[PDB]
């Protein structure tokens, strides 16, 4: 659940700091996936689950409209420090159904990985309300054969076979326009349009 | 640069559940480890052991070993979980630091993001900690030409046995065996020492 997930990645006993990076390395091969995604965005970017705000301040030194959004306090407020000139919001996605805001395009890298199916529908249904009609959406996740957890350092996670997960994004109002996966890792990737 | 190995160490990649923590009594790396290290007359170094998973069991087998990781956290976490093993926060690189010598090298899928330009000097590190004549035994990705492939840490590399055995002898390795499927990439070889 969201509550002890964000507080486990808010634990002192956590340094995200060095684990997850503050900085993006030139060689990260995520850079080929996500710049040339942001690039295509016309409008504010949210970056869902920033955590450290690695890949916001990247993207916000390139020139892109960005944001952050960050239930983990203790990351949130380290987010702020490290990038002083990007706007880092305090919240969760179902706090984005709470406000009018909406944004260009949304970036969910890994944040959605300790959703099973009792709360990844939701969050997607927040999601799409939180985005512009058409609106684009990057995910990055963990795949396999079956929806079934997964063990994970900080909090359980949840492999989304690409069926049960398409269909989600169907019902929550988004079409799925590109996906990736390599079935000898649990990583995998895809793009979404916000829609009907 | 430790981008790799701090990539490794990130709970994005998730080792423990990619790679494991323990391994299973019916793995069926355990028929290709375990008789190896059965030979191995003196300490293993398990190069890139990660969580420690092989180290701790050949461990509890019995076999004199030691591990090698750069990875930070997964270091840590082989420590903890493996508290009467020994392992060295470094990189292949760094064994050229100490005048140290195992008596065999375990690199179980420790050195496929290396290319061409790189895994010859690794090996020619490897060379220098092992005694003369001793055991190398290695897990890799193989295919018909030399070229990247994906991996969620970095680029990997398939490399064909040609073009490899002839780095392990420009080394100062000679290829005593190895094993192939043309239908899958995972690949492996033990190679002995020269003297
Ligand atoms: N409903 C939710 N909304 C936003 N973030 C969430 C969430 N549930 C879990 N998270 C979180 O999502 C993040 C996942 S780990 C880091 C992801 C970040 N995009 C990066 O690549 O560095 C953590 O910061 C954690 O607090
Ligand atoms: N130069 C280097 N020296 C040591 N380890 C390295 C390395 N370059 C990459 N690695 C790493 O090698 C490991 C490969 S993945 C895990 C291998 C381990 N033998 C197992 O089967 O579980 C990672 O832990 C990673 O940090």
């Amino acid at each position: 659940a969201t509550d002890d997930v964000s507080k486990a990645y808010s634990s002192p006993t956590f340094d995200a700091e060095a684990l997850l990076g503050t900085v993006i390395s030139a060689e990260d091969p995520d850079r080929v996936l996500i710049e040339p995604w942001a690039t295509g965005v016309d409008g504010v970017i949210l970056d869902v689950g920033s955590g450290t705000g690695r890949w916001t301040g990247h993207l916000a030194s390139l020139g892109h409209q960005i944001e952050g959004l960050e239930p983990a306090t203790r990351l949130v407020e380290l987010a702020r420090q490290t990038h002083p000139s990007v706007t880092f919001h305090h919240g969760t996605i179902t706090d984005l159904s709470d406000s009018p805001k909406r944004w260009a395009g949304l970036l969910a890298w890994y944040s959605l990985i300790h959703m099973g199916p009792g709360e990844l529908p939701d969050a997607l249904v927040a999601l799409r309300m939180a985005v512009e009609d058409g609106g684009g959406l990057l995910m990055s996740f963990f795949s396999g054969p079956s929806l079934e957890p997964m063990y994970h350092p900080v909090a359980t996670a949840y492999r989304w076979p690409l069926p049960e997960l398409a269909q989600a994004l169907e019902t929550a109002g988004f079409q799925v326009t590109s996906s990736h996966w390599d079935p000898r890792f649990p990583h995998a990737y895809l793009t979404a349009e916000a829609s009907l």
